[PDB]
């Protein structure tokens, strides 16, 4: 989108158009003057000694001090990378030797709120001076730093660089091994530190990640160093301001391949047996077992993984992130042990809800017709009244409270995105409100009842056609019906209502008026009847030249053709053409969004459960792993045909 | 398209069907007859020195040159490589040498005027013979030629071979790195030397590359080595007889990729620090600032860069030549800040007009209906006379007028290739000039504003339609309406109309008269009512046997049925194929069709700011770049996530 804007930049090479000492200072750094750098250092201590000693060190810090942001000159000398950056850096920290002020001088910040935080150690590490790393690090430097302010805390991407506002988390994220190795071995790098908005190195690692394969092992590889060289099960269960957890983010956000790998990470190597989640029991061949750890991938605590993955809308890389067992087994397991038969009697219960509605609404013509009402509570009709009159009136409520609670719990920017049951949510809640409504109106006396009840038996029968989702075959249809009815018969309207509009007052101004036929005498008189004509011609009643026009009939009839080879072809043709367009597209993705919308299900439905009968219907045991831990599990046993041969082939040819 | 037809040609190998020893000459030349060549010179000058002194030149040139076309025997040597050129090459050298004829010899030029002005050391150069032109160079050779006529300097490409009429030129175009340097060394070649049509060895090589990667580092390559060997600010400022320097000429004719490297060449090496344009401030990472010249790429002296990229429909590679940075900065910048809001004013203020039109228009039925007139000036009405009677019949005119302008601008061979504006500068000024004449109309007595009323109003609200490019999504469809019904429902009718016609008097001609029934009495009368039941019959509205007909009923029924079968299917459902596809072709393509038409409304708002406001308006500061240099900036940072990710992997694996 649009650049980002900053505030005043990091080092101005090229001086805009809007203190001697320090400014050759400044120069001689930027490139190679160790001649220069020699002089201007000799005679800014020959300057300094000219005054009492306390004032020494804050004056040489003023004076190697930029006052306009707090800049260092080691700082600048570290930005502007010389094939000689070397000895200057040595030059200026032997000077800083000489007056003692090896400290604060090492440990210099930024001032402006932008680049608020930074330190040398940073810039040393981006550029790959990996040396200058060393040394700085060996001197005096602090590695727990924290490089806050806009710039490396954007609001989010495109806007910032956000590494983790640590030494340690930008070498890892810049692909620096070696530098991670040395930092970590110094004992005062804490790894388990939150900077910010709460993030250890791992949160960090995982908010920058790929959302797919394109040839990175370098995030994946660094998570899995550091995690490994950590030696603890602590880093993965740290939480930031949110609340949430390497694995949670990492599936929050979307990356699916660090996700992937934290789900099934395997240490083969002894001594560890403590970090893995994938235990694997035994294999001979294409039958392969596992020991899959549940302990926070499932819908127990408050937000397990499973969670997250499918009630979020904002990513749309779910379609991968569901085949990620444990997650496809517990769906299975949840779906064939207690999700289908709710569906089934939810179903069932709605059509004999519909029915109900209808048989007292037709079948007996709502009564006898003298001066009747539907339901209410009218007495003295035996079978038909218990039922009918009661299942309805009670039914209806318990779907106005329930959805009733949805949309109030629906998140507006993230869950109006269409395909996430909203379509639905707000068609349940019309039909429940215009049946209560329905009642409500009549109760009094209000004869108005009809039109609202009729409204709700149409609505009920279509939106019966939500129930299409638990078949796999006809659970397309229910996509489309929302895709199209949103994604191109609702931005054609705004077309199409002009040219009704446009010739709709056209031709109804050369009419004229006729009343001496005793009536109207002409097809189109009002500006209502021209419309009403005009959409008969777009979808086919009929024409004829109309009698009774002034001003020409020549200009009537062609108005009216032009409008007909302008609307019923040239329109209508090209709707239908990016109608079938949208078909065609949805139509191939078709067991994604199936998937998608059964898994949402499943949730739904468990959630609805009690906490007696969910408990009853969990799923593991308490697998003892390595000599402290339980933890639970989940006996999954995987057979892969193709891989296990191909495997093979390549193997032992 | 066709070949290209040339005068008598260059070397004729070939003798067509259509003084000794100059014929010997050439026949030793052209193969390898060193003996020959010099029995032959030894003849020759035994018998030059049978005259005087002063005819000795003289004739001497005339014996080594084809009055033909002024071809001398070095050159046809030259033309016939042979694997002992070189010899040859030596021996007609030192006979020049020994009758003192060194000069005119070497710097020969043809005389027909076709390859008018060419000279020996062009065509060394191109044979690739190196050796033979540093020969050339050294001895007495005009670096400073002009190979003018047509062959070298055609109407358009395929008709000629155009690099610059400068050995130069050539050697820089047929990718010679050496000769173009050993021609820059020798003092005498002026490099800044416009030839013809006013062309410094930039603009040869800008008018000679490609509109896109393939594999050529040729040409880029040339232009960058000649522009830094230059070392000065000159080559780039030249004009040629149009008035166009090489960035704007390579805008104009649509080379991506030369513009592309020259709006962003960065020289790193110091002491040029002056011929680049992106004078890179700070980089940390995926964020990188920019200050990117606009010295001669923004809307400000009369033709800069962008006005010739937007405003040009003859390529259309344009698509990839406004995501060029600084344009679509320039561009995202000019939209938020002063053209948006003019864009929604114009809207608003269009809208009120179509609808007061149409108040004044149906709403009041144009007036009581006893004999009245539209708005004109009757006053006595107040608050709807004030707004409705003025603020059209003004607002009117301003648009007349304007678009009055761009009509009497537009260039046709150009501008007249749709999906450039004209199809609403059209239908906008035949609305307001509609509008106009019907008030004039009645405004004598002439009682038929009605008809031209309703035009206007017609007109108007369908081309209210023209405002949807102002959002994204509901964009293309402005684009399909008038690619179909310029691309499949135009030429279609040229087909239809003749079957309507055809069938259209047939079977007007098996009626039979019946004016015994009182009228009519059948269907089909005249030709005009069997026109308008086939059209009916071709959208659907009904048929069946007419009686009253004579010579057969059978063959009637035939004749309609095979027009129902020919043109309600295999006609229209071929031209709804045709439509679907066209419909599908301009459908992926959205996003450049969109957002040239978003620049095109951009520019023209911006110029129809006046000075003031935007001078107001500008962007860019006044840099100091290298110690002389103020040119205008504009700070641009960059973000670039994927590629950095790209590079930081494969750097440091
Ligand atoms: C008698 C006359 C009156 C009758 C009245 C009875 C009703 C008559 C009804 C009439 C409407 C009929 C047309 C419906 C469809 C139109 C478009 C639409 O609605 O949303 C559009 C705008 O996108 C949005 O997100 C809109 C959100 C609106 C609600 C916001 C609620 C916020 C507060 C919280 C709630 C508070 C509680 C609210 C409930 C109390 C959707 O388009 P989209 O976003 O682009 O969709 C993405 C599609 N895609 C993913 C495929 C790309
Ligand atoms: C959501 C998507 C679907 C939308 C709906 C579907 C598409 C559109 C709708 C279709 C339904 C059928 C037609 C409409 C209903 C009839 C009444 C009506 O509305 O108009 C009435 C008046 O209005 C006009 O005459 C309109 C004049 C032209 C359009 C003006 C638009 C701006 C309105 C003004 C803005 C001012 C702003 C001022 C600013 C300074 C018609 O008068 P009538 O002829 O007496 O009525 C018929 C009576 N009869 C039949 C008994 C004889
Ligand atoms: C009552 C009866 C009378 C009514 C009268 C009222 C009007 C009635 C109207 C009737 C016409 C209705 C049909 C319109 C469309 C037909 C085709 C067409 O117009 O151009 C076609 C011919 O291509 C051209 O370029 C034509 C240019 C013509 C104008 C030249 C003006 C030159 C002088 C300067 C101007 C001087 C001032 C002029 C103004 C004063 C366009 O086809 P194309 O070129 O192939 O298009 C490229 C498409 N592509 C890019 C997708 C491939
Ligand atoms: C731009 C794209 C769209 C085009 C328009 C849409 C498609 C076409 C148009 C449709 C509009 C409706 C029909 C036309 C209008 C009626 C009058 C008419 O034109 O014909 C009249 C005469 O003409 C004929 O009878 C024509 C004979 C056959 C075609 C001859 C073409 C060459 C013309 C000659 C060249 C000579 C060259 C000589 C060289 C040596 C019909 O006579 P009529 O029956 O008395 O009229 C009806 C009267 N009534 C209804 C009151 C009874
Ligand atoms: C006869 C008709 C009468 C009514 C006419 C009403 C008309 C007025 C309606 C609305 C006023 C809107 C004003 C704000 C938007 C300005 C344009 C804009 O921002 O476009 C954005 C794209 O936009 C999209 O991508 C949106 C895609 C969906 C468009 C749906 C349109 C529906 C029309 C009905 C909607 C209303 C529904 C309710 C109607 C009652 C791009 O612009 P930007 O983001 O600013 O650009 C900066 C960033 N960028 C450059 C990187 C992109
Ligand atoms: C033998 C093998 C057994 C295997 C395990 C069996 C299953 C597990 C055990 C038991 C099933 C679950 C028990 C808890 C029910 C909680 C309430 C509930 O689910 O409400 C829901 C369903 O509506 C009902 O469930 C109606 C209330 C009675 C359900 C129990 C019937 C008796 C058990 C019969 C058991 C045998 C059944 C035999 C025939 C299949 C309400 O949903 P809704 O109102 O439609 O929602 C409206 C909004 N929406 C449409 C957008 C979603
Ligand atoms: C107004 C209307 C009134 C009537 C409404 C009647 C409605 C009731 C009709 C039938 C009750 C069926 C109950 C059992 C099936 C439950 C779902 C199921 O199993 O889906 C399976 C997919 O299914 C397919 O892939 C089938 C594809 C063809 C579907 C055709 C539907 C026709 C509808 C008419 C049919 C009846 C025809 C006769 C009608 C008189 C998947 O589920 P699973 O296999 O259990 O999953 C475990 C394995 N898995 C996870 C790996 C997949
Ligand atoms: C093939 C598809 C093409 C593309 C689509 C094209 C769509 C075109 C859309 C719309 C245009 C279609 C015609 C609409 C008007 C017809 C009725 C009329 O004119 O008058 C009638 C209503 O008169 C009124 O004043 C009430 C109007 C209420 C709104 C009715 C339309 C709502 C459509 C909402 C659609 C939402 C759909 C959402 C889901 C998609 C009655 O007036 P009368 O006739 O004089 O009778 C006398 C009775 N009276 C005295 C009581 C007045
Ligand atoms: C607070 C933040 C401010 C940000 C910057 C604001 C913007 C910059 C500042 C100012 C806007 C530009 C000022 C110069 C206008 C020159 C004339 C002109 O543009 O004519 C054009 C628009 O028509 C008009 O602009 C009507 C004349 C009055 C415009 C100013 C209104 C008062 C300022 C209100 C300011 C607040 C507005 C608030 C609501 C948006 C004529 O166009 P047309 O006739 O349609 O063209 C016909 C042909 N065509 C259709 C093919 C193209
Ligand atoms: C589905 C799509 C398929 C493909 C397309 C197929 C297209 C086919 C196209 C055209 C053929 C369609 C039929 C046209 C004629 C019908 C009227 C007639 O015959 O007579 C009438 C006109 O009589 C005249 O003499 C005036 C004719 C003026 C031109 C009218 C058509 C202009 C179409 C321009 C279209 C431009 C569109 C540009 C934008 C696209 C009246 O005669 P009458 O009936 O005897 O009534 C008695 C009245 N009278 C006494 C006063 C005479
Ligand atoms: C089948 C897909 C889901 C669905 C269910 C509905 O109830 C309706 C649907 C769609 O489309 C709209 C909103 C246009 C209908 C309006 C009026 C009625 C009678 C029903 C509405
Ligand atoms: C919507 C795309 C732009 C557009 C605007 C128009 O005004 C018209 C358009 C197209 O098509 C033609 C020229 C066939 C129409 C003729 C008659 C009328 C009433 C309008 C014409
Ligand atoms: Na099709």
């Amino acid at each position: 989108t649009s650049p980002p804007v900053f505030s005043k930049p990091m080092d101005s090479n090229i001086r805009q158009c809007i203190r001697r000492l320090k400014k050759r200072i400044f120069a001689a750094v930027s490139e190679g003057c160790v001649e220069e750098l020699v002089e201007l250092l000799v005679e800014l201590q020959e300057l300094c000694r000219r005054r009492h000693d306390e004032d020494v060190p804050d004056f040489l810090m003023h004076k190697l001090t930029a006052s306009d942001t707090g800049k260092t000159c080691l700082m600048k000398a570290l930005l502007n990378i010389n094939p000689n950056t070397k000895e200057i850096v040595r030059i200026l920290l032997a000077f800083a030797e000489e007056n003692d002020i090896l400290g604060r001088f090492i440990n210099a910040e930024y001032t402006e709120e932008a680049y608020e935080g930074q330190t040398a150690l940073n810039i040393a590490i981006e550029r790959r001076q990996g040396d200058i790393a060393a040394l700085l690090i060996a001197a005096g430097a602090d590695v727990n730093a924290h490089a806050k302010g806009a710039f490396f805390n954007p609001k989010y991407q495109h806007e910032g660089f956000y590494f983790g506002e640590t030494p340690l988390a930008l070498a890892a994220c810049t692909n620096q091994p070696e530098i991670v190795q040395l930092l970590m071995e110094h004992e005062q790098t804490d790894i388990t530190s939150r900077d910010s908005r709460g993030n250890n190195i791992l949160h960090a690692l995982v908010t920058v990640a790929e959302d797919f394969k394109t040839q990175n092992d370098f995030v994946k590889r660094m998570y899995d160093m550091i995690l490994l060289r950590s030696g603890n099960w602590e880093l993965e269960t740290t939480r930031n301001n949110d609340g949430l957890t390497p694995l949670q983010l990492a599936a929050k956000m979307g990356k699916a391949e660090i996700l992937k790998y934290i789900l099934s990470r395997e240490i083969k190597e002894k001594r560890l047996r403590s970090l893995s989640r994938k235990f694997t029991d035994w294999a001979y061949g294409p039958v392969s077992s596992s020991l899959y750890d549940l302990t926070n991938v499932d819908t127990t605590t408050d937000n397990s993984v499973l969670e997250i993955t499918v009630y979020n809308t904002n990513i749309d890389n779910r379609h991968e992130m569901l085949t990620l067992e444990p997650l496809h087994t517990l769906l299975h397991m949840k779906w064939k042990k207690f999700a289908k038969h709710m569906f089934f009697l939810s179903f069932c219960f709605y059509f004999f809800y519909n029915i109900t509605l209808t048989l007292v609404s037709y079948y007996r013509p709502r009564e006898e017709e003298a001066i009747p009402h539907p339901l209410a509570l009218t007495h003295k009709m035996g079978w038909l009244q218990l039922l009918g009159r009661m299942f309805v009136l009670i039914w209806a409520m318990c779907i106005s409270v329930k959805e009733g609670i949805a949309i109030f719990l629906l998140r507006p920017s993230d869950l109006q995105s269409i395909l996430s049951d909203a379509w639905f949510h707000f068609v349940f809640f019309i039909q429940a409100v215009l049946v209560i409504l329905s009642v409500f109106l009549y109760l009094f006396a209000y004869k108005e009842y009809l039109a609202c009840l009729v409204l709700a038996m149409a609505l009920g029968w279509a939106n019966m056609l939500y129930y299409t989702r638990g078949f796999q075959s006809m659970g397309m249809y229910s996509v489309m019906i929302q895709k199209v009815i949103l994604h191109d018969v609702l931005k054609f309207l705004f077309v199409y209502i002009v040219f009704l509009l446009g010739f709709g007052v056209a031709l109804a101004s050369l009419i004229e008026k006729c009343p001496k036929d005793n009536k109207d005498c002409s097809s189109y008189g009002s500006f209502s009847d021209a419309v009403l004509e005009l959409f008969k011609l777009t979808i086919g009643l009929g024409d004829l030249n109309i009698q009774q026009n002034s001003k020409y009939p020549i200009l009537f009839l062609f108005l009216l053709i032009t409008y007909v080879i302008l609307t019923f072809v040239l329109l209508l043709n090209m709707l239908i053409a990016l109608m079938g367009e949208t078909v065609e597209n949805v139509s191939k993705e078709s067991e994604r969004i199936w998937r998608l919308q059964r898994a949402r299900t499943i949730l739904e439905f468990e959630k609805m459960l009690p906490e007696w009968l969910r408990s009853r219907f969990r799923m593991g045991e308490l697998c003892k792993v390595a000599e402290d831990d339980f933890r639970l599990c989940l006996r999954i046993n995987e057979v892969k045909w193709t891989e296990w041969k191909t495997h093979v082939s390549f193997l032992n040819e």
